[PDB]
């Protein structure tokens, strides 16, 4: 691996905002399709995320389930650090909620289930990613669900999706990603996260309250699952199989 630039053309723009780019692109000699990240080094440590990217492409690259996004490799030059990423050809999971609105069941469940193999695998290796927004799950070809981001920790931008101990500050774990879980599977069923507001102040309290309620066309079944999930004490929540496991669950996803 030595990568320059000129080893690939440029595809059409994937997004995004926060760090620069990300672009569809090919391997010049191979004919590889992925995505790459350009990401001015500019604005990099102009912001600090620097060291904490490190150690994220660390984090990404020796990785392996099918169910989380693959990093390749990375470069740079004079700007911008290259990240040469795995491609998501059926784009992310926030579009496809956009244009659904909605999940049934039987979607939402696989989706969940998806979920929890690719953090149950990344909680072996005791790695814990800190934000599951949609904008970070990605679709494989066969619809697979791939988580893909960049805030992941040790152990032990909006909060819609982070868990009470976070948001205010405590000692936490692996019990994050499962609020995440609870907090993406409402969202998937009724297409708003529990705890939105129109103020990052409003979020805080509702969050800090676990202050949700579900609209009558949410099964008892649902309502179970994700009651169980978001409960406010971190010990509180499900270990990871006695999610799968949930009756709710199994009665409505693949295999
Ligand atoms: C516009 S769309 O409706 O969402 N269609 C779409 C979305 C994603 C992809 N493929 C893809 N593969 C790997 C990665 C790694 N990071 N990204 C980020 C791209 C920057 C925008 C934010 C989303 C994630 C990736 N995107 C293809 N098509």
């Amino acid at each position: 691996r030595q990568w320059a630039l000129e080893d690939f053309e440029i595809g059409r723009p994937l997004g995004k905002g926060k760090f620069g780019n990300v672009y569809l692109a090919r391997e010049k000699q191979s004919k590889f399709i992925l995505a790459l990240k350009v990401l001015f080094k500019a604005q990099l440590e102009k912001a600090g995320v620097e060291h904490q990217l490190r150690r994220e492409v660390e984090i990404q690259s020796h990785l392996r389930h099918p169910n989380i996004l693959r990093l390749y490799g990375y470069f740079h030059d004079a700007t911008r650090v290259y990240l040469i990423l795995e491609y998501a050809p059926l784009g992310t999971v926030y579009r496809e909620l956009q244009k659904l609105s909605k999940f049934d069941e039987q979607r939402t469940a696989t989706y969940i289930t998806e979920l929890a193999n690719a953090l149950s695998y990344c909680h072996s290796k005791r790695v814990i990613h800190r934000d599951i927004k949609p904008e970070n799950l990605l679709l494989g070809s066969a619809g697979e669900l791939k988580i893909a981001d960049f805030g992941w920790s040790v152990h032990a931008g909006t909060l819609d999706y982070l868990p009470p101990e976070m948001i205010e500050g405590r000692m936490h774990d692996e019990k994050v990603d499962l609020w995440s879980l609870g907090v993406l599977c409402y969202e998937f069923l009724v297409g708003k996260p529990p705890f939105e507001a129109n103020t990052y102040q409003e979020t805080y309290k509702r969050i800090s309250r676990v202050e949700f309620t579900f609209p009558d066309f949410v099964t008892e079944g649902a309502r179970d699952l994700i009651s169980r999930l978001l409960k406010h004490n971190p010990s509180q929540r499900p270990m990871l199989r006695e999610v799968l496991e949930h009756p709710w669950i199994t009665a409505n996803s693949s295999k």
